[PDB]
């Protein structure tokens, strides 16, 4: 458990799961049976996660039908009749090199001995008969430690997932949240001793919980101790004898210790008779047990007749209903059978829906990780995902639509029908972003057949970014030899490997207004659907605005660690993304960042800002100044003449104080350290001593503020040497100074610093000339030949969180922690500071696969033009686990009294002529739509307000003069507000047309 986890590959996953959990995965061997789409999806997610060893088992040989459900199989494999597991093994191995993947072709029978399974910690079973599953479940739960058991299957549009980790299973962390921290006001010297908490915040503890202690002064003995506590009252608890310990003074933090929690699982047989579920939708509470009855009936039918129901066959469907009614009588609550679920299960049972399998596989993969690590709360036995909304809106369809045509889409055709398959083939989709969700979506397109008709199919994928190692953890199309290559291009070539017929147009562009020429209104109207795999709200709002303008549907999705969400936006049926409450995340006060920090977050922000200011902004301004004003002699002449040059002062100082060699950079780092962590504290203490109190009679340096303490530089201390080394390197690269690791040695730095250290004890600040000083500096520089063109140029650094060599993160961490030490806030690790400073989002493959599969199901509904009832928005948290499906937000229709009602999608149109005035436009809007404009705006430009200066003049002005198109386009779009209400009300966009010629 001392292995070094590769942060370069698993950086985001480490934020989701934690190093300890990953270390447990590094020891885990998992056995997976059945290599259909579901099994391959699960194996893919587990291998990417880093499970030490995955055994891949299948008895069946490749067929054409498999080519539709398997994204690594080939026609060559089908012709040679290779084993499904053996054919795909190298491709799966390529996903994670650290993992060891092995294939088994051993037949699995009742006669077969199950002893071999003892090597594995977890067993996942797909495409296996229920009787043998029960036998393996008994074997696995009877072992000690018990082998954890998962059973997963997808039949048509219905799915079944089961988890049994043993009669007793230990959940080490339930939510994944950091443990709560309590602050100690006092601790008594008594038997038992009593710990007391700050009166502002109660501890909210339990009389049995265990707490660890740190940062106590006086009672130094308690630090590092774990004590089981007894709650005396809110704000007070009893730990144990403290009389022998030294008397308490101040401080102290108590952190709760997570105690392993026991969860109990019943066997597969017991659960089949009496199943357990977490019911999410109380609109349909009985749905899961009805699906359970139908799926169990399907298993009984498979046993009796050794085959699944045929599409259309009434004898088979009637027999399945009989078996379901019998099962319902055996079930404890005598649940009434659902005929629709049984009918559709018989109808689609021979089909396989790949998007649903992607979703189920993501959920099942997370369950495997839960079994081997204990990191999250496990599925409490059953999950029954369904795609019933896809088949319900079709109506009563022709059984011939769902009959095979001898092509790879037979599986999909058995679930959704040939007509919708063809609609998917004849599709124009715009995929904005090609990240984790983008890669999963491209796989789901290739298996669904999207854009495969040559004549009228196209998938447009656009991304500006290049591939990185950290991406490889969750972007399975990309591989290590693709690093530093465009994402869109690489994904397109891989997607073509999955499906040769697919048509993909790949771009390296960013979807912003600058590229609106490439992605114009014509382009959007051509596109049947737009799907956003973005990471920022600004891009989502821009694409949402574009979709609203061109009345096209948008599918939006996102992943945060184990959390995920899907949003479906359909024109004229649902509300759009821009309709949200759009709250800004945070707005730290300048005072709290630059003078009075209270949190490690504040200091990390200050360190990031200092990195950008020192090594990006100032170099950029320096280069721009000298290129704009050419020679230094010309700049001096301009300054003496009296011309105004922006930023002359700072640039001249930088040129005067420019480092020329490594020792100068080391000196600069030392002086900057002194200014940041010594002088700032003393100057703040001078303007504001601890004694001053007058905000409210007698108040200052209260609980929010922290008084600073000066820091004394010691090269022996670790943070000090780290700051010096990384700061000097960064300054040196900015000023193009050559240096070597020999220079970075602490001994060499000590010879530079201690021998030649000028540290004057500066007095407090508070305790024409500047222009002349700059003139003197510039004069001396040009005189000494120091202002050569080479010295008037600097190098600009770009913050890169993912390069350990560059030293950006190490400088930020040292600066943040040194500032924290000054204000006494507790430090943060390098990786925690990296996450905060780089705004890294925790990400894992299971969640992205789950979210993407769900979005693909919604895309199927959108291509069929389904009703509002069918579309569903989703929120998933795989930690709980919970999946919440809600009806999509209904389009809001706003009507002003005696006005035409309007929605986000509607745009009102008014026509213009050569002789037209603002008053004419106002009257025209009132005539056509029944409501009178009381405000007119173009862009940010204000055209009309009734309560404004000179409103009457503007009312009669001609429209062409009032607008300033420049484009001299056929129309200009104006925003309109109406008075009725004591505030103005927004109205639909009004489009004015300059040319009519009628
Ligand atoms: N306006 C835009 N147009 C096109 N692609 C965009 C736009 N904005 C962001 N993207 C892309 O959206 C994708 C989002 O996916 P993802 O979360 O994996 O990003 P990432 O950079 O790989 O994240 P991380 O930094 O955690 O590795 C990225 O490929 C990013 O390049
Ligand atoms: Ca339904
Ligand atoms: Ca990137
Ligand atoms: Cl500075
Ligand atoms: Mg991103």
């Amino acid at each position: 458990a001392s292995v070094e986890i590769d942060d370069a590959l698993y950086s985001r996953q480490r934020y989701v799961l934690g190093d300890t959990a990953m270390q447990k995965m590094a020891k885990s061997h998992v056995f997976l049976s059945g290599m259909g789409g579901l099994g391959l999806e699960i194996a893919k997610n587990l291998v990417l996660a880093g499970i030490k060893a995955v055994t891949i088992h299948d008895t069946e040989k490749c067929q054409a039908w498999d080519l539709g459900t398997n994204f690594f199989l080939s026609e060559d494999d089908v012709v040679n009749k290779r084993n499904r597991a053996e054919a795909v093994l190298k491709h799966i191995a390529e996903l994670n090199p650290y993992v060891h993947v092995t294939s088994s072709s051993v037949p699995f029978n009742e006669t077969t001995d199950l002893s071999f399974l003892d090597k594995y910690q977890c067993v996942v079973l797909t495409e296996m008969k229920l009787p043998l599953q029960k036998k393996i479940n008994d074997f696995c739960r009877s072992q000690c430690p018990p082998i954890k058991f998962i059973s997963a299957d997808v039949h048509g549009i219905w799915s079944r997932l089961f988890c049994d980790f043993g009669d007793e299973f230990e959940v080490l962390d339930t939510t994944g949240e950091e443990p709560k921290e309590i602050f100690i006001s006092n601790i008594t010297q008594a038997n038992p001793g009593i710990v007391t908490c700050l009166e502002n915040h109660p501890h909210k503890l339990e009389t049995g919980q265990f707490l660890t202690f740190r940062e106590i002064n006086g009672m130094t003995g308690l630090n590092g101790s774990i004590q089981q506590i007894t709650v005396i009252s809110p704000f007070s608890f009893s730990i144990g004898d403290t009389t022998e310990l030294e008397p308490y003074l101040h401080g102290g933090i108590a952190v709760q210790v997570k105690t392993p929690k026991t969860v109990f699982f019943e066997s597969l047989e017991r659960q089949l008779k009496h199943p357990k579920c977490l019911i999410v939708d109380f609109s349909n509470p009985e749905a899961p047990l009805e699906i359970h009855t139908a799926m169990l009936a399907l298993d009984q039918f498979q046993e009796k007749y050794s085959r699944k129901p045929n599409v259309g066959c009434q004898q088979d469907s009637e027999e399945l209903l009989k078996l379901a009614t019998s099962i319902s009588e055996t079930l404890e609550e005598k649940p009434d059978v659902n005929a629709d679920i049984v009918h559709w299960l018989s109808w689609t049972a021979q089909g396989f829906l790949s998007p649903l399998a992607a979703a189920v596989g993501g959920v099942a993969s997370q369950e495997v990780l839960k079994a081997v690590t204990g990191k999250f709360s496990p599925l409490c036995q059953w999950l029954y995902l369904e795609a019933a909304d896809i088949v319900e809106s079709l109506g009563k369809p022709e059984c011939e639509e769902f009959l095979p045509r001898g092509d790879r889409y037979d599986a999909l055709r058995a679930c959704i029908g040939d007509t919708l398959c063809q609609k998917l083939q004849n599709l124009n989709i715009f995929l904005v972003g090609c990240g984790a969700i983008g890669c999963e979506m491209l796989k789901n397109f290739a298996l669904l057949g999207v854009g495969t008709s040559k004549e009228k199919g196209m998938i447009t994928v656009t991304d500006p970014d290049l591939i990185e190692k950290s991406n490889l953890n969750r972007q399975f199309l990309f591989r290590p030899h693709h690093i530093q290559k465009p994402k869109s291009y690489t994904a397109a070539d891989a997607t073509l490997k999955i499906n040769s017929q697919i048509k993909i147009d790949a771009h390296l562009n960013k979807v912003c207004p600058t590229t609106e020429t490439i992605y114009n209104d014509e382009f959007y109207t051509k596109q049947d659907v737009i799907i956003t795999a973005l990471d920022n709200v600004e891009a989502r709002r821009y694409v949402d605005s574009r979709c609203l303008a061109n009345l096209r549907p948008l599918l939006d999705s996102g992943t945060m660690g184990t959390k995920g969400h899907t949003e479906v936006i359909v024109p004229h049926l649902t509300e759009s993304y821009n309709s949200h409450r759009d709250p800004p995340e945070e707005e730290i006060p300048f005072a709290t960042l630059k003078s009075f920090p209270a949190a490690i977050e504040h200091t990390i922000q200050w360190a990031r800002d200092k990195f950008e200011s020192s090594f990006s902004h100032k170099p950029s301004l320096f280069n721009k100044f000298w290129q704009t004003y050419s020679s230094a002699e010309e700049v001096l002449q301009k300054i003496q003449s009296g011309h105004s040059l922006e930023g002359c002062f700072q640039v001249i100082k930088l040129l005067s104080r420019r480092p020329r060699n490594w020792s100068q950079c080391v000196e600069l780092a030392r002086l900057k350290f002194e200014k940041y962590f010594n002088h700032k504290a003393l100057q703040l203490l001078h303007c504001f001593p601890l004694d001053i109190r007058l905000k409210d009679g007698s108040l200052f340096w209260q609980s929010p503020k922290r008084p600073p303490s000066p820091i004394k530089f010691d090269l022996n201390e670790p943070l000090h040497l780290s700051f010096l080394q990384n700061a000097a390197k960064l300054y040196a690269t900015v000023y193009c100074i050559p240096f070597a690791e020999e220079d970075l040695s602490a001994d060499a730095l000590l010879n530079i610093l201690s021998e030649v250290k000028i540290q004057e004890f500066k007095p407090s600040n508070k305790v024409s000339e500047d222009e002349r000083n700059a003139i003197f500096q510039l004069e001396k520089a040009i005189l000494s030949n120091e202002a050569t063109k080479s010295d008037l140029q600097m190098a600009v650094l770009s913050f890169e969180k993912d390069d350990d060599h560059n030293g950006h993160i190490d400088f930020i961490t040292a600066a943040s922690n040194l500032r924290a030490k000054m204000y006494s806030i507790e430090p943060a690790d390098r990786f925690k500071t990296k996450r905060i400073a780089g705004k890294i989002i925790p990400a894992i493959a299971t969640t992205t696969a789950t979210v993407s599969g769900l979005v693909a199901l919604e895309m199927i509904k959108v291509t069929g033009g389904y009703p509002f009832e069918a579309y569903k928005n989703c929120f998933l948290n795989l930690a709980i686990p919970i999946v919440v499906f809600t009806e999509t937000t209904e389009v809001r229709k706003t009507k002003i009294r005696n006005g035409i009602s309007f929605t986000i999608w509607d745009r009102w149109t008014v026509h213009g002529k050569e002789d037209f005035t603002l008053l004419d436009f106002i009257n025209a809007v009132k005539e056509k739509y029944g409501i009178e404009p009381t405000m007119v705006v173009q862009g940010v430009k204000m055209l009309y307000v009734p309560v404004m200066p000179g409103h009457a003049k503007r009312l009669k002005l001609t429209m062409h003069k009032l607008v300033k198109p420049t484009t001299e386009k056929k129309y200009v779009d104006l925003t309109v507000s109406f008075a009725p209400d004591d505030e103005d009300l927004p109205g639909p966009p009004v489009r004015y047309y300059f040319s009519h010629d009628t």
